[PDB]
């Protein structure tokens, strides 16, 4: 069931929290036994429904963050911003960001909570990926919209984010670019990526 | 041990979170069995070291909030403000807020993570509690400093907050006022509380 997945990702996350606890060595012994035993039960559990933990745990982190978001219960309500609140980068005039387009030979992939879209018949062109996104430090958190543009400015490709669990990470976006490019290049084409991206991306 | 208390308050809180989960009915069955069984283990546990749960759970909420505060792990970092970010009320010129004072017959109590201080020999005076604090809605979250002032402006009493677990709540502050007053009145005295307080307090 889907409640099984969710439940798993939660437990995974709460467990991560507890490790953090016992990292401060706050935990007494029987606790730390719950920690070990629940880590084993978890490895088994995730083995069997065949989700790896790392991402199950980010999912859980999002579910729980949502719970801690809704209360009210006075204060059980928490306030957290560990946030180096972030800077926004726009390679795309909105004129471009909103522009008609389609695919003659449509190719659609989903990876790491991003939709990658590509036109299969586009050959021997020179394209540049432009991306509006957000930065913390020099390393990306998040993407708003990526589009691929020909010499004559035209959409042959797109990478857009998805409301699934977990969300997408700088990584998910890096491989995403890799896939969009690499497939573009496969039917001959040359993909330059914008400086911003170059400067940030990978 | 103190790690035993902490561990208990955590588990209490994480458990509250899970109930929230299964409130959305996300939970699958074996989960919900962990929920019931862990609720029993918890009632037993807190019975024995003799802490009631409600407050153990607010404590846990503070400990955990602290954990979720520190990562970094990229994003496992959460951002939460459910906050109707709040309005501040000051009955006390800082000239008053910082003013010498002592107690001839000192009386010191601690309740709900607040220190209550009172001068035992103060008789047949007319005093007003002034308080600088903070409001969400018409109901107080939090107190910054309460002081009790005679006709001739003088400190006969104080209620100040403490960095313990859990922190203090509007309630803790309401009973706190009750105790300061009621003890002031016991050796004859008349305690008017400021409008702000009246308007907010209780």
């Amino acid at each position: 069931d889907s409640n099984t997945v969710s439940s798993f990702q939660v437990d995974c996350f709460l467990w991560h929290v507890r490790k953090r606890f016992a990292d401060q060595e706050l935990g007494d012994a029987p606790f730390l036994d719950r920690l070990r035993a629940d880590q084993a039960s978890l490895r088994g559990r995730g083995s069997t429904l065949g989700l790896d933990i790392e991402t199950a745990t980010r999912a859980g982190k999002q579910i729980v963050e949502r719970i801690l978001e809704e209360e009210s219960d006075e204060a059980l309500k928490m306030t957290i911003a560990s946030v180096p609140a972030s800077r926004y980068l726009t390679d795309m005039t909105l004129e471009e960001m909103s522009r008609d387009w389609f695919m003659l030979m449509p190719k659609q992939k989903v990876a790491g909570s991003l939709c990658i879209r590509m036109d299969q018949a586009i050959m021997d062109k020179n394209i540049i990926l432009k991306a509006n996104f957000s930065v913390i430090f020099d390393r990306l958190e998040t993407l708003i919209l990526l589009r691929a543009f020909t010499e004559e400015g035209a959409i042959v490709g797109e990478i857009s984010p998805l409301p699934s669990l977990p969300g997408h990470t700088d990584e998910d976006v890096k491989n995403a670019i890799g896939v969009l490019i690499g497939g573009l290049e496969w039917n001959d084409n040359t993909v330059r990526v914008s400086e911003t991206l170059q400067r940030f991306a990978w």
